[PDB]
């Protein structure tokens, strides 16, 4: 039993539908309109400068991505005079929103792995209610009420928890003016809602999404939208990660740091994307990786109870031939590793994940009782691996951590 066989080729390339570790939050203090709340948050800000590309899409027409934000500013800067702000904006259909809008192997790179670590991280602030997980119809156990409230305490701050409610927003925004304004190019801000840790409720702005004409007929009908999403990261440390980008230098941010106040150089990255009914559904659904990761933890939970006789809730996560420590160091980082596992499947579903979870599944109980009873045949379920081994940057991370795994 050998390791997998990972591709040679370029580095893969990010192909989430938002960004995760490099996005920018554009904040207000709250006192629920969308477009309100983007030029708000849009008012915050005063570093803003005359764009340029500082990384082309290297396939597509990078003055129609120019074009395209100077055409968001500039409407935005048409409501600012209007009296009374719109409940929304349809964007001119100007030539460069037409085209826009549509109107090989890859070798494992190191930023997944980062985007992975980012994930399990602590943020300051909270992105669910202490209610958010299940659906519960009736009251719940008490043991049940008591094991959600201790998982919700360790991810309620989790970076995944941001991506989850980030991603339920954008879905359901997107979803619900693919069918309210089926023949608009509506403009639909990218907003989160969180809660600081001192209690105070505040609405983020990440960017915007553009979307195309969506008379959405059947589930996998696709939409067509273009994202123009802030960030802090210069794409040129790593261009093989924005392949599929061009990004604008956009602004100049005073921010804090270890170093003292520092200005940086603010950006924003546009690409042009689809997706369809079915995945929006699922997008909208993500609250569910809470549901699932808690699910793992219970499992888990109770195996440690029916060894013990006894409940062994307040044990495990209080960490009070029983466990004398927690691999990953504390039962949080346990949680939140469960959690951002479960988000990037979501955020990076595809066959190929599919393919590669059931078939490199068979080969883990294989392998391992081989070794637990040494001190039909391989050949074919290795192929059935490696040939999801293609390009996926999710897909190849977890073939990696598959080999760690064969190694020891
Ligand atoms: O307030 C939104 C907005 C519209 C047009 C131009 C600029 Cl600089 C801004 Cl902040």
């Amino acid at each position: 039993p050998r390791p997998l066989r990972l591709p040679d080729g370029p580095p893969c390339s990010q192909r989430s539908k938002f960004l995760l570790m490099d996005a920018l939050k554009l904040s207000i203090e709250d006192p629920g309109i969308p477009l309100y709340d983007a030029i708000k948050c849009m008012r915050t800000f005063f570093g803003w400068k005359e764009p340029n590309v500082v990384k082309p899409h290297e396939k597509g027409i990078n003055p129609n991505y120019l074009l395209s934000w100077k055409q968001v500013l500039a409407e935005l800067q048409d409501i600012e005079n209007e009296e009374k702000i719109p409940r929304t904006k349809n964007m001119k259909k100007t030539s460069q929103l037409k085209w826009a809008l549509g109107e090989e192997l890859r070798s494992l790179a190191s930023w997944i792995q980062n985007e992975f670590n980012k994930a399990c991280e602590l943020t300051d602030s909270s992105w669910i209610e202490l209610d958010e997980i299940g659906e519960d119809a009736a009251p719940i156990e008490h043991i049940a009420s008591m094991r959600r409230n201790y998982f919700t305490a360790e991810v309620s701050h989790c970076r995944a928890t941001e991506y989850i409610m980030k991603g339920v927003y954008i879905n359901t925004a997107l979803l619900n003016a693919s069918c309210a304004a089926m023949d608009d190019f509506q403009l639909i801000p990218m907003i989160s809602k969180c809660r600081t840790k001192e209690g105070r409720r505040k609405t983020n702005l990440y960017g915007f999404i553009i979307k195309g004409r969506s008379h959405l007929r059947n589930d996998t009908d696709v939409v067509n939208f273009v994202s123009m999403e802030f960030s802090l990261t210069d794409p040129r440390l790593e261009p093989h990660k924005w392949e599929k980008y061009c990004v604008l230098e956009v602004g100049d941010m005073l921010l804090r740091s270890a170093i003292g106040h520092v200005s940086r150089p603010m950006f924003l990255y546009v690409r042009t994307n689809g997706t369809s009914k079915i995945k929006m559904k699922w997008g909208m659904e993500m609250r569910r990786c809470l549901l699932q990761s808690l699910q793992q933890i219970e499992s888990m939970i109770e195996a440690e109870s029916s060894v013990k006789e006894k409940d062994m809730t307040k044990e495990f996560f209080e960490n009070k031939e029983s466990p004398k420590g927690v691999e990953e160091g504390s039962i949080g980082k346990v949680c939140r590793t469960l959690l951002a596992k479960s988000v990037f499947n979501s955020l990076y579903a595809s066959p190929q994940l599919e393919g590669f979870s059931a078939e490199s599944r068979k080969l883990l109980l294989i392998v391992q009782a081989l070794r637990d009873n040494l001190e039909f045949d391989l050949g074919g379920l290795y192929e059935a691996i490696e040939e999801c081994l293609i390009n996926d940057p999710w897909v190849l991370l977890n073939a990696s951590w598959f080999n760690s795994f064969l190694t020891h």
